[PDB]
């Protein structure tokens, strides 16, 4: 599924994603945008033999299984397939440990780069939330 941009802004809200950890809606939203361009389908192989997954391009070197990536944990306790539904659901609950694993939001490379210190509350501008 590819969301628009208030519809994600709505269902990560919805999933408590709103500022969790500290972390404004618009900068999930910014953060989906940059990794994923809103699909929940996307998905990209890493240099490491490790593969992202979803809206937030989750990686199963920590937080999914895939079966193909050696030496790897499973830390949300999913398949990373889980990542690719139209229903954010296990996504959200992943990025939920992932952004409290003490790094916070810098866990996503794209955010770091793209996203930290920009007007991310653009991402919601408009949005009846
Ligand atoms: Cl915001
Ligand atoms: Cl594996
Ligand atoms: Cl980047």
């Amino acid at each position: 599924k590819v969301f628009g941009r208030c519809e994600l802004a709505a269902a990560m809200k919805r999933h408590g994603l709103d500022n969790y950890r500290g972390y404004s809606l618009g900068n999930w939203v910014c953060a989906a945008k940059f990794e994923s361009n809103f699909n929940t389908q996307a998905t990209n192989r890493n240099t490491d033999g490790s593969t992202d997954y979803g809206i937030l391009q989750i990686n199963s070197r920590w937080w999914c299984n895939d079966g193909r990536t050696p030496g790897s944990r499973n830390l949300c306790n999913i398949p990373c397939s889980a990542l690719l539904s139209s229903d954010i659901t296990a996504s959200v609950n992943c990025a939920k440990k992932i952004v409290s694993d003490g790094n916070g939001m810098n866990a996503w490379v794209a955010w770091r780069n793209r996203c930290k210190g920009t007007d991310v509350q653009a991402w919601i501008r408009g949005c009846r939330l």
